[PDB]
C-alpha cells in the first residue's frame, strides 16, 4: 500500500513534470498529482491544468489528479500517505525545497523525495516555457502535445 | 569594547534569530538588534516587534534592541561599531549576503560575521512559520513561546 | 512489489544513515542495504559494516544487508529492482550525486530518490566522526550505541 | 567576421557591465550591447539615457556598439547574423537561472552562451544594490563610470 | 584574428568536450586544444589522446590539437592568445574553476569564457566513462565511435 | 576579555589570510593564530618558518599572537579559555564543509565559528594554489606578505 504526492500549479505541465509523474508511478503503487488551488491566477484556470494533465497521464493507471490549497502535508495526509516527491530542474531554488522538505518533515512527519528529471526536460519550467512561447519561440518538444496546442490557443486569442 | 549589530526584520522573532542572538550576546561586549522599518510593508508592528525580541532576551543583558531606518552600515556607525553578525539557514541566500557583506564594507569600513543557526532552528524562518501556522500547523517548537501566543492572536 | 536499494560504505553506520534507512523502508515495500566492497580499507572489514548496520535496523522487517562490488546499478538489477534512495547531509557532494545519478539512469534505466537527512544528524558522517573519536571528542550521540561501543574498540586497540 | 551580444537592462551600466565589454571587444570582431527593454514596466533612467551612459564609457572601444531592443534575445542575437551571447558573472549573480536560459537559448536558437567572471573589484556591484545603496545616500562613486554616477543622484534627487 | 585555448587531460575525450570544442571553433578564428602532459600520472598516453582528439574533430579546419606542460597561461601566451574557454557539466567544480580563472587573469591578462555542454552529454566525464565501461556499462552514447572502439581495447 | 582563534595551515599565509586577521583583531580584544600540524605529512615550511612568517607580517597588530597544535581545534580553543573560532571565506573554499565542521564543533566542544569573507583582491589566493602557480612560474608577488614571497621561491629553487 504505497504512494506518494507530486504536487505543483503545473500551469502547464510540461515534459519535465511527466517524466517526474512517470517514475513516481513506477515504484509507488499510488500517485496523486496535487494541483495547487494559489489565488496568483496563471495562464490556465485549475480545471484547465488538471485536464491537461490526466490528458497527458493516460498511460499511469495508478496515478489520479485532485486540486489542493491550503498546507501541502494537510493534501498528503488526509489521503492516508506520508511522501512527496519532487522533481529537481536547471533553476530549481533546491535550498528552499531543503527548507521546506525538513519543515515538511517537523510539522506533519511527511518524507519528501527528489528526483532529477531528465537532461532532455531539465531547462524547461512553465514560466519559461509561456515567455518563449509568447515571444514566437518553439517548445514544442518541451511540452505534451495536447498542452502545446492548449498554449498556443490561449496566446492566439490574446 | 567590541560590539556587533545583529539585523533584520523580525516579523516575527524565531528561535533561529534567538540563538544568533545568544552566540553574538556571549562573543561581543555590546549587541543591537537593529529591527528593520521598512514603509514599503508585516503581520506585526515594530513596537511588536521590539517588544516580542525584548521577551525572548530578557537573559541578555549586554543586548539591547532598536529600530532603525535606510542604510544599515550608518545604523552600525551611529553606534560607534562596524561589525555586523549575521545568521545562515538553510534557505538562506547566501551569495546575496556575501554581495551585501562586500558592499558594507567597501561602502563603510564594515565587517560581517556570518554563524550558522543550530541545526534544530536551521529550517524556520518568519515568513515560512507565518505561513505553516495560518493554515494550523503547529510551529511552537520552532518560535519562543510568548511569540507563538500573540501569533495566534493575530491569525484568531 | 515496490522496493529501493540504499547504498554506502558505510564505516560505520550512523545515525544519519539509519534515518534514511527508516525512511525508505516506511515508504517502499522491500529495502536493500548495499555496502560497498572497496579494496581502500577502512576502519571495520565488510562482515563488521554488514554485522553493525544489522544490528541497528533489527526493528526494519522488510530490510536487509547485503555487501556488493562493482556497478551499483547492477546490484540493484540483479535484485528486480531500479530504485535507489541516497541521503543528502551537510558536506554532500550532491553536484556529483546528480551527475551519477544520471549516469546511472542512462546506463541502466534506475531512478534515484534523494533524501535529506535529519537536522539533529546533518553533521555527521562516517569520516568525520571517526576523525573526531580519534582525538577523544564525543561522538555517542550521533552513532547507533552498538556502533559506538565497537568504534570505542576499535581505537583503544590501536 | 566573429561577434558577440552583450546584453542587459543596464539601468544604470555599472563597471562591473563595462568589465566585461571590454573583454568581450578584445577577444570578438564586433561587440553589440543589447539593451532590453521590458515595455511594462519602466525603469530608473529611460533608454536613450541607458545608451548614453553606455556610449560615453566605451568610447575607446572601436569594435563596439550600442542597440536597444525587446522580446528574445536570440532573435536580437540572429538577426545581426550572429549567434553568440557573452554575460557577465558578479556574487550574487543567479548562476541556475543564468544556465536555464542558456540552455533554452540553444535548443530554440542554436545560440551559444560563454560566461565571464567580472573583474574582483566590481564582483559585488550590481545595478539594483548600487541604486539600493545610493537612494540611502552610500557612497558608489568607484563602482560606476563617470557617465553615470551624478546622473544617479541626480534621478534620486 | 580572433582565438581561445581549450585545455584539457582529455583521458579520453568525450562528446562533452566535443560539443564544446564545435562551440568554440564556431566563435573564434583559431581553436587550439592542449592536452595536459602530467608527468605525475591515465590510461591513454599524450599521443593517444591527441590522435582521439583530431579523429574527433576532423570536421573543424580552423581548431587543432597540441601538448602541452606547466602553466597554461604561458601555453596560451606563447602562441599570441589571451583567452580560453572551458566547458561546465554536471559535477563541474565551478568554484574551482572560478578561482583559477581570478588567478590566470591576475597573473597573465588571460580571460576564462565558460560554456556549458548541451544536456545530452552534461553527465559524462572522462574519469566515470571509464570507471562506468570497466565494470561492462555502455556507454558508446557519450563517447565518439573510435573512442569507444580504443577504450574497449584497452580494457581488454 | 573576548577572544577569537585563527585556524589554519598557513603553508604558507597569504594576504588572504591576514586581511582576516587583521578584522579579527579589529573586533575582539584578543587573537590567536592557529597554525595546525600534521604530524603524518609534511608541508612546504616547517612549523618555525610558518608562525614566523605570519609573525613578521601581523608586526602591526599587537593583540595577536601565534602558536602552533594539533589534534582536535576545539581543544585548542578551550584550553586557551575561549570559545569562539573566526574563518575566512574565498573562492574556491568547500563552505559545505566548513559549516558541516562548525556545527560538529558545536556540537562537541560548544565553541562558535564565525565566517568572514575576504577582501575581493585576495579573494582567489589560496595556500595551494600559490604554491602551484609560482612552482611553474608564475607571478604571485602581489597575492602573499613580503615575509614570504621570497621565502617560498628559495623552498621551489
Ligand atoms: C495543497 C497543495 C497542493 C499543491 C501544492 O503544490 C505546490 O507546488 C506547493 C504547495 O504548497 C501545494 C499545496
Ligand atoms: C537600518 C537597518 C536596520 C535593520 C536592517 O535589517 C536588515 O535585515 C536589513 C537592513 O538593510 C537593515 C537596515
Ligand atoms: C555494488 C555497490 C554497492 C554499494 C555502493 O555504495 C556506494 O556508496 C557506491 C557504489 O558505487 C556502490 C556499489
Ligand atoms: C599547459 C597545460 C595544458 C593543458 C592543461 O589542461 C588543464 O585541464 C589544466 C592545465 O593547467 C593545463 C596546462
Amino acid at each position: 500500500m504505497t504512494g506518494a504526492v507530486c504536487p505543483g500549479s503545473f500551469d502547464p505541465v510540461t515534459l519535465g513534470h511527466l517524466d517526474v509523474f512517470e517514475r513516481a508511478a513506477a515504484q509507488f503503487d499510488e500517485v496523486i498529482v496535487a494541483v495547487l488551488i494559489n489565488p496568483k491566477a496563471g495562464m490556465f484556470t485549475v480545471d484547465e491544468r488538471i485536464e491537461m494533465i490526466r490528458e497527458s497521464t493516460a498511460d499511469l493507471p495508478n496515478l489520479r489528479v485532485e486540486s489542493g490549497q491550503g498546507l501541502l502535508v494537510d493534501f498528503v495526509r488526509e489521503r492516508g500517505l506520508n511522501a512527496i516527491v519532487k522533481g529537481l530542474r536547471t533553476g530549481t531554488d533546491f535550498e528552499y525545497e531543503l527548507q521546506m522538505a525538513q519543515m515538511n518533515k517537523h510539522i506533519a512527519g511527511v518524507d519528501t523525495f527528489f528526483v532529477a528529471t531528465a537532461p532532455a526536460y531539465s531547462f524547461v519550467s512553465s514560466s519559461l516555457a509561456k515567455e518563449v512561447a509568447t515571444y514566437g519561440g518553439d517548445v514544442s518538444a518541451l511540452l505534451p502535445a495536447s498542452v502545446h496546442q492548449r498554449l498556443l490557443g490561449k496566446l492566439r486569442g490574446q
